[PDB]
């Protein structure tokens, strides 16, 4: 029953007027914060508690970490010692020797 | 079609109207979600993802860690050590001897 | 009521219009702005501020740890060392000796 | 040139209808996807990046390290030791013999 | 000043209407953009840029990483020495002798 004239009017004018305007959300509806919850922030919640786990690792500005024990190593250098006990030996050559009594 | 006084009129209280409201997001339309999956819940997983293995090296507040084996190490202090062995020995000297015979 | 004619044009339309249309979001409204930032914003911030606790603990490109200390190690190769100081022994063979005087 | 009634009427009824309405979302435009990718996803992109290159280190549930080598180390406790070499002396006293 | 029945049927279509529709987003308003780069963007940037510093801490696929140095340790087995220099001793006991002259 509208005529065609007023029916293209019509169409023409309404989209210029929705590209015209801009849009305020409001809260969304609860499907949507469903939706989302599932989408984003139910995962930012076990980003972040996985990184806590992490960062409860951290003491005085340090990351506590745990190596084998004994932890195996190789000495790479020349170590100075000091002897704590006598020694038995056993010598292996001919001796020169000047008698004193 | 109707005046260019109407025209304007409906033009501008369409504009108000439009943004005199405000918008209640419902759940999105399927092409929105999958397009929001990809741009974002996937990389979000993916994210998760990989601090959880990260984090299943911890173990009571410390980060298990590994190094090569054995590891070089360098000793910087004099030891203290103790002789376990008897030991083969060269006497390079003249030694003065006194004869107990 | 107007024309059931009417009313199906009107539907049509005014659906092809809002389809057709864009939609430019303004700064959104209090309402969904305090409902994001608990969604989003402030999970960030808590993420970000874990990741800060971890990072302080970087150093010139290196990653400051902790491991138990002192640290029980065992060490695999036989090492080079130096005695410093005069060693006491006991001979335990009978030495070949050469009288000098 | 709608009469004033209905003007009145359109502004309070068309406010009514868009606030009692929920909007479902189609797929965004070009544009918007090309400023949201730049606003979010590149930057997720490069968050997953950065992690990936840490979590490689990652192997049989421990994080592979790298320490100066080697390592400088203060034994703290005394050692026992098996010599393993002859070992040249210098005998410093007086040393008392019994002969053959 | 519409007739009841139509404001009745306007309301009752027009919301209709908009929910039988779906909404195409367009580039969002300067307003959206700039407190959606307060909300999220600037935030991803902080911890992209965390991140960055913990991960130029990886070479070769291995996390470089600092300990106290020199980092005391315990030797728990018992070690194989080379003994490199000349040692000085002393003789505690009597010693047998062979006289070879």
């Amino acid at each position: 029953m509208p005529s065609e004239d007023y029916a293209i009017w019509y169409a023409r004018a309404t989209i210029a007027a929705l590209q015209a305007a801009e849009y305020r959300l409001a809260m969304p509806s609860a499907s949507y914060t469903a939706w989302f919850t599932d989408a984003v922030s139910d995962k930012l919640d076990k980003i972040s508690e996985s990184l806590n786990t992490l960062v409860e690792c951290v003491i005085d500005k340090r990351l506590a970490v745990s190596v084998p024990e004994p932890l195996p190593v190789r000495v790479e250098n020349k170590v100075q010692v000091e002897v704590e006990d006598e020694v038995r030996v056993r010598v292996e050559n001919k001796v020169d020797v000047e008698v004193k009594n």
